[PDB]
């Protein structure tokens, strides 16, 4: 419908959504049944490529898509992804509405996630402050007299860009976006359980004037997609997922330029001197913020003895004061989760934590096979490391509460997990701060604020198992582009007298 | 000797060299013999690690070696560097010695090489160039505003270096700098066939005072390295090899920050207006330096149609006129090639070429298991393409003469090999440069002299199968660092007044 | 009309320009007419301020504008110059007619000139590549061990923005945006020749949403100027003029930071190699381009004995195929100088070269008060450097023509001159390029085209009698901007552990 | 004596020290005697250079010293500057003693200038930190397609360097060594107060290597240096020195690149969370720190109610219990002031603060024409600001200390004076400290600490009354060095294919 128009074809009762293939929409793979958080039921169906496709799109990509993106000016680059924000901007309902139907994402949440992709495609410009090369001379060294040196960026040519479920529209329209600036090609494979937006945005990026033959859009189920990763006109993958497909990814991709957002959850550390209600308030918007199903979600909250009553108190308040029910209500706090599966981790985790000392200080009433309430569970510091809440990610609106003596070892416990994405700080002292920056072993490090990425103003990304290198405006130049060096010699040609 | 006093045994003949556990000199598991390809004999013997001994070597390089090498102020690193710098040039000539009989590398060459990593270890100070975070205001975007942000770089931990054999001392000694340098501890693995300069360089880098549990040294046999690129502890992996190898590596590794310098061919592109006599003397030097056994050695001479007959007869002479010996007569041009598989190889492939429709113009007669004359063979346009020499690396001093029409032509078959390392093009014209420069699909391009990285005073890395990523003097903190973002926020706090 | 609806006073006939107080549009000092060169008729009149309304407009742009500018965030002050640019953009042909009229400036130069004001505007987006600070660790030297540094920017305040007749609407814009995107007030100081396109451009801003207490237009004649440049609020001045305005500009304003735009004329060299076509066009545009009244004109050419025949002859050919008339016919090539004072100063000129051994190679002849021929003078070397078209800037649509022996001789005579703005070199040769890019003493040299600072895309600045410091997108951060040293002591708070 | 063997010339009695010529010691001009605060006493006498040697010197540094100084290579500069150290430390005593008698400096303080003075030297490699230059692409705007440009800095030619008197020793190495490592020839002018360091340190300099016709020394009363500084040959002018001198030399320079360190005092503020013992002691070592004679001397303390109590009174004992002597015994803690006229001054502001409401907490008593005790005035806020002590800067062992009810009280009265080079605030809380940071109008923050440049690890530099600029390791590189813009055209050349 609208942007889909001529793209959706109708097919007995429920909507088929087609592949773009580097030039076509179209696919003559298996169709795959695509549901709804909400009710379970499907609401649409998504065309795979065959195997002869996939070639077919790779072959395109690699030998005329690198060209005619790399060919099309940057000036003309940032007039397409401007206009292509203006597509999705007008489109903004139909956009939002199958967030909330395909990804059971809060009807705000969803509207939120719309206007960061309006915005990262508008902010484009930006991401320039990056472009330029370095200009080395060459007199600082004997070996190196009467030559100089020129050092830039160059696109590497096709990046594959592999996406998570819970931002089924930004990180697609993120990855494509600092991809293309630079002169790339992409090929995109999205969550096969939530498809769709994806699917709108490319519409809405080759409407905008996007080099045809320069992007692609392939429905793929997990391991069809490794077909993609590792194949050698793939100069570089750009994947947000769990650190267990992360792995896979490298180890069939091989050698090649990668960037790894793997998640994991986030700790919390509340100092004695902390603003509480800034505190409650922020850290309880991370526990449950849709439905926890956020990679810099807040997984263990740490405060120190003295607050940790009025802390966990106040945050316990908030969770249960939330409403769960249908994405729809804009009355609605928390909406359903990705799958049933998710919800059976979860309670399963929150029974481990309880059997391993832990109690329960709000929710852990689950209310139907995709509806749970975000739970917050009080664990001691002497057997917290144990549970499964802690040693592992639940992706859910699930978070533990641990009372700690000082910083040292709220920090200690901070980095006891395996992962280390982002981690919160809540305080005023800046010597406990600087402290805890320096030994946080994570990608970044939020003060006085939850974890958000949002549309990467500030760069963002993983330590240990959370993954390496990170996305961000301008940073994320890194991770597609390769630099090139020129070396010119003019030894005894007169340019320089001995200098 | 001298250096390696107490740490050389000379057990029954052949001096045996230990690996180096972090922390103490020794070695439990078997022992190997390590042969000179001047005459095939055993010039000595080198103690490989235990299972038992690698799993605690990383042990201590991760809980202990991170924190010292960290906690070691720069300005102490840099002393360390600095002192290191001072033990190796006293000790040039022993060096040298242990270059020429252990890599076969002329006098010349392994005094060279000795003074690069003397130099590198000095100029570690340039390396602080690329050292600095940003500051990002937040006012340019609605949603961070009264937000700020601070990035920086932190070292990744421990890092695993992984080194060829024609360049045993340098390539240790730079990764060891760069890795050090920003405070990581560093676990380093030669090749088994001449792993004796990189025993002495640690030597040196702990007698001037590097942290004893910071460094190792492991003398292991390929694949059993794999156990280290494998491991968890490792964060980085900073690999100079064959491409083969380097795909292994980054298979069994997995999500790590990596460096992967694969080498491969370079070609050297002649243009009309060229001052031939420059382009014939380097493109010489380039073909047969150190026997070819050099990654970025011209494997590919593509001359204009015009100045094609002087130049490949100019190059033809000078690689004649080379004397090949044993590397010690300073009169040796050329000495051995690491292992008579090497003289092989490179006569397989002359003969494969001529097959093809290729003629010797210079070289082509082997000498003996370990000797051959740097050939130098004419190959037509037309069936260049599918000749060993062209479409593979022959490890040997053996190149490619092919007259072309024009520029393009130049390019496209400059391009047509599998690897991507460096580029070099004689001529004088801007234009005909600027096109080569940006079609030339490699990290860097050479204009008017022979591909040489040098100490990586300008950055160098492989485009294709060359491989990912840079080494370089400021460079190659991006390979060994990670970043960390630190975002404050002060909504509502008064610090800006809406703004 | 239009913009200056209820702005502008038609008071008995011609309408009277009032200037903006930082507040309110008005002026109670004397008022001066305003003629265009184009039949030297009085098309308008300014209104200058009173001594009384400078003072007054300096005490709000100092106590309110600077708060009003910095304390808008500068996504807000992006929209204002966005909307500027709409503004501008749809009242171009009212704007081109101005400058037609007021400058007498041909149809299509002054349709690029707004042009060039709407791009500078809409870009400013590009100028944030040059904001964020440095982060700069305290461990490389012992004294500031447990320390730590962050350097970032911050604006002056009040920045004087003063501007010559030759771009009246580019320049007022340039300085006001530069200015501004970085959070300063501005007052601006038109040329008192050709003040109204800068009322068009302030009315255009202030509509677009510019804080009304942050800017201002002053119509003060010369001198009168003297008053800002001397006054303590005014943290910067921005100074785009002749060479002697500008020195007495800084003996009046004492310490303050400056940028000094100060022109000159422009060499140009033409390489025996070079394209004489591109060349020949190339360098007769860049000496009659509206009338030779831009600081970046051509005023000297030389040529190397080989090429210079035809070169010359060349040129000739299309000065004088150039039509002189008023600047309204879309036919006509060339209208008038600003004044006919300039005209003499020009006939002059090229009496005194012709008497000291100069022929006229083209043009020579006055058509009236403010029309002339564009001149191209021949002079033998050994006699140009005492000629006035030499040792002076003739604002004026005329060249000197001189043949050299080779590089060295060019670069010279290119040097000789008093100036060092820009400097032209159309060549081939990588080599002989290098050294001429090192030796001429100039703020920018241009490869292979005319010198153009078109809306600064590259920044540009004088060397020598030139002035000092740069103007350009991202640069002239560095002009209306200070640094803030933020260092944080540590010492013995355990952030480090000796390091 | 030792480095000065051959150069002072020992007429009757005195040392006479000569001006350097850039090339040979010596001047024929009045000669001046050079006396110590210690006793009054001629100490020595300095040869000043006549017209006729200064305008020699001039046309000397112009036409061989720019190119000397130019031409060899970094490299080499770098040497001459370490070799400058070594010889600089191996001479330290003979350094401090001359400080300790020519400028009444404690024994302590002076041997902190010469090491401050040798590792500036040493140092010079981390300058380069801030070399190289821009690459900026064309193809961000349809103007520029098909063109590139390139950006690097050059040395302006020669730097006159005007040194103060309070840091004879390390200013003029400081600007000597940064104005050096760019290419540029130098012209220092010492305070002809205490001229001898500055002749050492040139003698060091000249044995080291340093171009013997790239630099000079001329011994120059006041305004006799003019003649310098209103020269054209002299592209930039270093000055630090007080306001009123800096504003007659920018009048008396015209146009030209500037550095003014224009000092005047620095304000301390203390926050209620502070560390009382902390603050108190460096804010006691702030006030009397070499007889108050530094630029980043604290001149005021502010307060909050809570802990003003407390600070201020154990400051007054700080103070008191110092020990004021000849800087000879290691056991005096204060020497003299550089003149009695000096301590006049303290005592007029001293009756001046008494008499609009001041107390004395410590000190006031003089000791002799040139001693004094550290003096502590307490002020109320409501008087404070019209008192000589706050108004202006006494360069002497004075501070007010004024009691303040919040934080922007203390920072609208630390913004209050004239002045804005540094500020100290000491505190624990980010959002005071933030705001403290923002709103103060000064080159520098000093967060928990005394101001203290240092050798300028740190870039410093003055706002409103103090300076414009930075002086600093790496940013002292944009006052002695321009920026040249090289921007090639490749329009229609087939380099790109319309991109
Ligand atoms: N790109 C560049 O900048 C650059 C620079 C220099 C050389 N090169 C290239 O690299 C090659 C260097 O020579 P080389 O013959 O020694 O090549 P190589 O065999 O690929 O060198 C491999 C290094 O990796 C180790 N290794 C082998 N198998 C391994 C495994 N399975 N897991 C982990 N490590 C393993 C090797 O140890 P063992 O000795 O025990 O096998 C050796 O230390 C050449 O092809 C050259 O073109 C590239
Ligand atoms: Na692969
Ligand atoms: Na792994
Ligand atoms: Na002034
Ligand atoms: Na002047």
């Amino acid at each position: 419908a609208g942007l889909l128009e001529g793209v959706i074809k109708e097919k007995g009762g429920v909507p088929v959504y087609p592949s773009y293939l580097a030039g076509e929409w179209g696919g003559s793979g298996q169709e795959i049944e695509v549901k709804s958080p909400i009710d379970l039921a499907t609401i649409a169906k998504v065309i795979s490529p065959s195997r002869e496709e996939v070639e077919r799109t790779l072959d395109v990509l690699f030998k005329r898509g690198r060209w005619s993106a790399r060919d099309m000016p940057g000036t003309e680059r940032l007039a397409v992804l401007r206009k292509a924000a203006d597509i999705i901007e007008r489109n903004l309902d139909v956009f939002a509405e199958v967030l909330v139907m395909n990804a059971g994402k809060p009807k705000s949440a969803a509207v939120g996630e719309v206007k960061a992709a309006v915005d990262r495609l508008r902010l484009a410009e930006l991401d320039l402050k990056k472009i330029g090369g370095d200009y080395i001379p060459g007199d600082w060294t004997y070996d190196t007299l009467e030559t100089e040196g020129l050092v830039r960026r160059e696109p590497l040519g096709v990046v594959a860009a592999i996406t998570p479920f819970n931002y089924p529209l930004f990180d697609a329209v993120n990855k494509i976006t600092y991809s293309f600036i630079y002169g790339n090609a992409v090929v995109v494979k999205p969550s096969i359980s939530d498809p769709l937006p994806a699917a709108m945005a490319v519409k809405a990026l080759l409407d905008a004037g996007f080099p045809p033959d320069a992007i692609a859009l392939l429905n793929l189920p997990g391991k069809e997609a490794e077909k993609i990763v590792a194949d050698d006109r793939v100069a570089a993958v750009s994947f947000t997922g769990s650190t267990e497909v992360g792995e896979r990814v490298v180890k069939v991709g091989g050698v090649k330029q990668y960037v790894m957002e793997l998640g994991g959850g986030d700790p919390a550390i509340v100092l004695e001197d902390a603003d509480l209600d800034l505190a409650a308030d922020k850290i309880a918007r991370g526990i449950y913020s849709y439905a926890g199903q956020r990679c810099d979600a807040i997984k263990l909250v740490l405060a120190e003895r003295p607050v940790y009553g009025k802390l966990v108190e106040e945050v316990a308040k908030r969770l249960s004061s939330l409403r769960v029910g249908d994405p729809r209500d804009p009355t609605v706090d928390v909406g359903p989760l990705i799958s049933p599966s998710a919800v059976d981790e979860m309670m399963a985790a929150i029974e481990d934590a309880v059997e391993k000392g832990g109690r329960v200080l709000a929710g852990g009433r689950r209310l139907g096979p995709t509806y749970v309430q975000p739970t917050f569970v009080e664990a001691p510091a002497d057997r917290v490391k144990d549970m499964v809440l802690y040693k592992r990610e639940v992706f859910a609106p699930v978070a533990l509460a641990v009372e700690v003596k000082d910083l040292d070892q709220a920090i200690e416990l901070a980095n006891g997990r395996p992962y280390g994405l982002d981690a919160a700080v809540f305080g005023r002292d800046v010597v406990k701060i600087r402290r805890a920056v320096r030994l946080l072993e994570v990608g970044a490090i939020y003060i006085n604020d939850m974890p958000r990425h949002g549309i990467g103003y500030y760069p963002f990304g993983g330590r240990k198992k959370s993954g390496v290198f990170r996305e961000g405006i301008g940073y994320a130049v890194e991770a597609v582009t390769a630099y090139k060096t020129i070396v010119f010699n003019y030894k005894g040609k007169g340019v320089w007298k001995y200098e």
